[PDB]
């Protein structure tokens, strides 16, 4: 099934006639991701590049856009819902409740299997060479080619007893190296330290391309630390993935992911790293640090390989389809847990997923006699020390008209009834998110603070109820009149799903 | 022509084919508005209600969404355009231009005529009832039929040497009484003052309806304290506007006036007012408190005569499309009279136009060798303690590459370039718009404080110029790669003015 090979969900989105298969000469060095960039500003179909310039020895082919917008209302999603075995009219609610299920289920740890299509063919360290392969150049002012945009890490901790796959970019430094981002409070970056105390080794390390879109989807979602990807993404999709070994290590990746590379992550080197045309849209030339750096001395891969490529940037792409929704789906069930009164989240794309919006009960809020300044301050201690709450700079709690999922209705809710200052608590003593330009770019620290609780719920939503109904056609006119008005409206002289 | 005449205006919708006349009975009773309401909140053509139940003796038409959007991005502003002698498929910063233009030119004053088809009709005292017009119950929670929603009040300066012309919200009493809104720092309230202060006499007073569509446009404009709007209107124009006596009194009406209400504003007497569905979006059912009081001795009126309607609440209708653009348009002229570098300004719909912000010409910054925090105090002093930044609780500040009349844009470099607290000040000492649900049914003083300048330049912006660029399609790749993929766009597979 398509939530459970890459090759699958390719076939799933030409069959949902989702996708672009394009057969002529493609230039990796730009062109690529500048269709792809194009597709994702407008919500087209996926690119599938079958002719990459310099692609040699069946690597590889890219599939530009994997979890981006459809153009359709009706089916918006649908490219998200092809990774998790949903009906591609599936909401966002309905996205993101698949994506906690898992959260008070056993995990299905995954079954070893001996082979798969990942081992169909290899390369020796005396047999590839990473600048020779057609990687991407995203971005024109890119610090490297960007090997790594949607595919899974694999580190586990020194005991054994977790493994991790989150994503994370990486660029090619050499023949048999990338550099990557490896940042705290990540997963990746809380594996390596444990194996930097320890100070024995370097981390086995595996990545692997074109993986279970299940699991991409859960590589991309900050489940609890010390609870293993792969038994989540078992327990959500009800079935045991199955892993085969790594060559040069004891490590384990999907069998039919559809490239993977062996190796090690580095606890002492770093290389030069970035610039990256990120996710809140900008590219800060020449802007380059020392990254985490990585050892490849082993390829694997299927027949016709094909590459994921995320050209991240501007609205829309993986970056806020994934990055935000699952972040705010993790904020959501960690409020519920500690007993908060939120009954939905969701990142607007507006704020570029620097904003939460928290769909409040207010008849919970009611009975707890609070006050804003109070709750406010609780809301934002449970988030933003978390680490589901990285991410995000901005909360916005809104009362149960407001549908978060629409981020018209967020902004209205946020621009009428949050009264800037009185109604907001700042943070400076909790992590920030560097990548955010005002926070590594701006005027402040780059890793601490810039983050608000903005308050728009109105003064009675905390007493009495809500004391006003809205000026609009759905709440200011009686049923049987809106009715009327639209059973005549075409007849009248006016315009008028899937 | 179209802009000097309302009758003309109507006439030029129908050309256009903007305007659907319905001929059939609807009742004032919030069918009209409801059916009004659905065209602003779908951009769907101005509906002419010519067969409203309860008109009599030509009492009267009504046109609903006359200042409020078309569907299609090239004439999206094409019914402002047509109060203004513009091409329907003007900008936003060509209307604001025109509507700027008089502020450095001289007055053209008007010129008097002996009659026009505003006296075709006429009740006296002893002839007309208010409560028997067909007067719109526009929201159904209103406090009131709200007969004055696009018409426009005339006052007086005691000394005679000023004559305003304004729009503020006017319900029926009694059958000759109105009461509405008159508020500090609006201008109908100063002159009100001046002639309570003079303890003589009740103000002579005017309301026309359905008057010269450049004429409703600056009534709905902050331009200066003093200066009347009949001359700013012949500036605009180029052409000096025809005005009558008022039967009853020595104001002076335009000549093509629709109906024409005269009479006096009380310096002594009050009456319940409200509550109203707002340009925010809201109506607080109950919600009712004494407003200014007006007697109406005399009616005149055209033959067949067409009373404008704003059904105004949530986006988007003429308090979003008027109030909030033409304060931006002021906005901006009172920034650089202040030799504040201020290229552009429009208040974003999304902030329910209560955010203007504000394009920088970021080499004249740059000059002026100062920082974020200096410049926000300047800019938010000029601003909110002004009469033009009233209704504006935040300023948004961009750099030159941003453009201000497109929300997207306005929401994507607040969310990514202004850190919450450290790039903002808020400003608590200022007059505050109470209409704004978290100011008059907030937290706090309903008339005070509650503004702030979101400072999204970044810190570059300030000494050495920009230092990104974007990750989009536009700015990430060269010339010949974007032309190449638009023009091979179709041939791939993908999708493709007026
Ligand atoms: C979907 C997606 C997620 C991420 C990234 C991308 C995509 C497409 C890139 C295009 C590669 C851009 C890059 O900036 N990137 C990225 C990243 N997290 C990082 O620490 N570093 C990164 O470079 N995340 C987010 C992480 O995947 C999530 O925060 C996840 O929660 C981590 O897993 P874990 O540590 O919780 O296990
Ligand atoms: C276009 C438009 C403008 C306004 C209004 C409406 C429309 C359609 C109502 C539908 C009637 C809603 C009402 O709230 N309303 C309104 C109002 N100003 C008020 O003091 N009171 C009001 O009740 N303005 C704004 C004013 O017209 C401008 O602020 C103008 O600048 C005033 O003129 P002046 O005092 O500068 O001469
Ligand atoms: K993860
Ligand atoms: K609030
Ligand atoms: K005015
Ligand atoms: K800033
Ligand atoms: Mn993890
Ligand atoms: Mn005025």
């Amino acid at each position: 099934p398509a939530h459970l090979c890459f090759r699958s969900f390719v076939e799933a989105l030409k069959v949902d006639n989702d996708l672009v298969e394009i057969n002529t000469p493609i230039d990796p060095n730009l062109e690529a991701a500048a269709i792809t960039r194009r597709v994702c500003e407008t919500n087209d179909k996926a690119p599938l590049f079958n002719n990459l310039i310099g692609m040699k020895n069946g690597l590889f082919r890219i599939l530009g856009a994997p979890g981006s917008l459809r153009k359709s209302s009706a089916d918006r999603y649908g490219r998200l819902a092809r990774h998790l075995a949903l009906p591609p009219t599936a909401s966002m609610r309905e996205i993101l409740d698949k994506m906690l299920s898992a959260s008070d289920m056993p995990p299905i740890p995954p079954t070893i299997v001996p082979t798969g299509p990942c081992k169909e063919n290899s390369l020796d360290d005396s047999e590839f060479d990473l600048t020779e392969l057609p990687v991407p150049l995203i971005h024109k002012c890119d610090g490297g080619k960007y090997i790594q945009t949607y595919g899974m890490h694999i580190v586990q901790s020194p005991d054994g007893t977790w493994t991790n796959w989150s994503i994370a970019r990486a660029m090619v430094h050499d023949k048999n190296h990338l550099t990557g981002l490896v940042i705290p409070p990540q997963h990746i970056w809380q594996i390596h330290q444990m194996w930097k105390k320890e100070g024995r080794s370097d981390v086995p390390w595996a990545l692997a391309f074109g993986v279970p879109p299940a699991a991409i989807m859960a590589s991309s979602m900050p489940i609890p630390d010390g609870v293993t990807e792969a038994g989540y993404v078992g327990a959500m999709t009800g079935s045991s993935l199955e892993l085969v070994k790594c060559d040069t290590n004891d490590l384990y990746v999907p069998a039919t992911s559809e490239i993977v590379l062996e190796g090690t992550l580095s606890i002492s080197e770093t290389g030069p790293e970035g610039p990256f045309g990120e996710m809140h849209g900008y590219i800060f030339c020449g802007d380059t640090h020392l990254g985490a750096k990585y050892k490849v001395n082993r390829i694997t891969y299927r027949n016709n390989a094909i590459m994921p490529m995320s050209s991240c940037g501007r609205l829309t792409d993986e970056t806020h389809t994934m990055i935000g929704s699952l972040a705010a789906a993790e904020i959501r069930k960690l409020c519920q847990q500690n007993d908060l009164p939120i009954t939905d989240a969701f990142a607007p794309f507006e704020s570029q997923v620097t904003w939460v919006a928290l769909r409040v009960d207010t008849e919970k809020l009611r009975a707890m006699k609070t006050t804003s300044e109070g709750f406010r301050k609780r809301v934002g201690d449970v988030v933003f020390n978390h680490k589901a709450g990285y991410t995000i700079h901005r909360l916005v709690l809104v009362g149960d008209d407001i549908d978060v999922y629409e981020g018209k209705d967020v902004l209205w809710a946020f621009s009428t009834r949050c009264r800037p200052g009185m109604d907001e608590t700042l943070f400076e003593d909790v992590r920030g998110f560097p990548l955010i330009p005002y926070m590594g770019h701006g005027n402040g620290p780059a890793h601490r603070g810039g983050k608000v609780v903005s308050d728009a719920l109105m003064p009675t939503e905390y007493t009495t109820g809500r004391n006003w109904e809205a000026a609009d056609f759905n709440q200011s006119y009686p049923e049987d009149l809106k009715q009327k008005v639209l059973d005549n409206w075409t007849k009248m002289g006016f315009s008028n799903h899937h």
